[PDB]
RNA sequence: UGUAGAUA
């Protein structure tokens, strides 16, 4: 039940509480919105005496505090501002605990504030990714708990997350189309060795075709396009070869062709804009149908600013005498501009 | 002119 002193305080009765006053209270107030942002607050000038003082009460109910609406930023606030010692005790208290905090609203934020806050050397936090072992697919698909396994890998000696890894096996065409799946992976590929990731590299290639178009997966191919090895990049592009004038024309594999024509080689960007530059298929001219395309008018800009003279040379002759037609579309209107701006 | 996750 709310003692007087928190009664009290929350109305305004203590208009300059200190801190100290707080002795015997520390829990109780950690618990309430206002009493909590106050600690939080005083924390920032407290003394290291006071933080002590302070420390020695939410260590007592640390694992309460760690789940509730309001505590757990009292927690966080020592991850910020206490010792090592401090810290290190507070970890202990997640320790044996790392599932159900890394799923629970308020636990996945404190679990990640200790990542960031203590050196990933410290025996401590190994013991605590390993609990994730055997979990690391709930914890993906989670919506709290990805973010704990994105700051795991973000944090941790990648040797160490090998099962992370391991648990992706099989699935990566799956967690790439994935609202959060998609931001895990992303990280593997930011993170971990080349030798962890060759397994990931594989699977996305199996499934580049779907994934290009894929709401979510559009992402984890141009990751690799911007960040992946050049022989990574070079199998992206064979993918997207034969097929620029449709993927162009869609809203989530149009943004991976451009990264095609930004990211290939000087002899790939070449065949991939021969294919919108230079090609006859049937009457419809791909150039005209890409440049007043919502979307594909982006690849067309693209492709303009990355063709060598005399690519450039004929895009801008093919589109010199549609100028009245890129007049009355909305989306040529940047191509008309380079036009102008060319000529 | 065009797409990415859980607290007071």
């Amino acid at each position: 039940g709310r003692s007087r002193l928190l009664e009290d305080f929350r109305n305004n009765r203590f208009p300059n509480l200190q801190l100290r006053d707080l002795i015997g209270h520390i829990v109780e107030f950690s618990q309430d919105q206002h009493g909590s942002r106050f600690i939080q607050q005083k924390l920032e000038r407290a003394t290291p005496a006071e933080r002590q003082m302070v420390f020695n009460e939410i260590l007592q109910a640390a694992y309460q505090l760690m789940t509730d609406v309001f505590g757990n930023y009292v927690i966080q606030k020592f991850f910020e501002f206490g010792s090592l010692d401090q810290k290190l005790a507070l970890a202990t208290r997640i320790r044996g605990h790392v599932l159900p905090l890394a799923l629970q609203m308020y636990g996945c934020r404190v679990i990640q504030k200790a990542l960031e806050s203590i050196s990933s050397d410290q025996q401590v936090i190994s013991e605590m990714v390993k609990e994730l072992d055997g979990h690391v697919l709930k914890c993906v698909k989670d919506q709290n708990g990805n973010h704990v396994v994105q700051k795991c890998i973000e944090c941790v000696q990648p040797q160490s997350l090998q099962f992370i890894i391991d648990a992706f096996k099989g699935q990566v065409f799956v967690l790439s189309t994935h609202p959060y799946g998609c931001r895990v992976i992303q990280r593997i590929l930011e993170h971990c060795t080349a030798e962890q990731t060759l397994p990931i590299l594989e699977e996305l290639h199996q499934h580049t075709e779907q994934l290009v178009q894929d709401q979510y997966g559009n992402y984890v191919i141009q990751h690799v396009l911007e960040h992946g090895r050049p022989e990574d990049k070079s199998k992206i592009v064979s993918e997207i070869r034969g097929k620029v004038l449709a993927l162009s024309q869609h809203k989530f594999a149009s943004n991976v062709v451009e990264k095609c024509v930004t990211h290939a080689s000087r002899a790939e960007r070449a065949l991939l804009i021969d294919e919108v530059c230079c090609q006859n298929d049937g009457p419809h001219s791909a150039l005209y149908t890409m440049m007043k395309d919502q979307y594909a008018n982006y690849v067309v800009q693209k492709m303009i600013d990355m063709a060598e003279p005399a690519q450039r040379k004929i895009i801008m002759h093919k589109i010199r005498p549609h100028i009245t037609t890129l007049r009355k579309y909305t989306y040529g209107k940047h191509i008309l501009a380079k036009l102008e701006k060319y000529y």
